[PDB]
């Protein structure tokens, strides 16, 4: 492999420079389901949680 | 792999150009380890070899 920085210039070449590297990956996502309700129907004013702040 | 000129230009691409390469490596080092013999103790004046020059 070869590694590049954001300019597209090469910055390491694992084969020509006698280096090894490890690659990791993971796929996820999340959602909250704050459905319409008889208590507080105006959705902008509901949340299923609260916080303590200073 | 890819092979680079030291300026950062790609010279060869092994996969795209249907080429194979072989890499040889070796790791080594050496030391003279001259001993304190009973004669000529002054280390700066002592060496276990001599040369002919012109």
């Amino acid at each position: 492999a070869v590694i590049q920085d954001n300019t597209g210039a090469i910055i390491y070449n694992l084969a020509q420079q006698d280096m090894t590297a490890l690659r990791l990956t993971f796929r996820v996502g999340w959602q909250v389901a704050n459905t319409l309700n008889n208590d507080q129907p105006t959705e902008a004013n509901r949340y299923p949680a609260a916080s303590l702040i200073f």
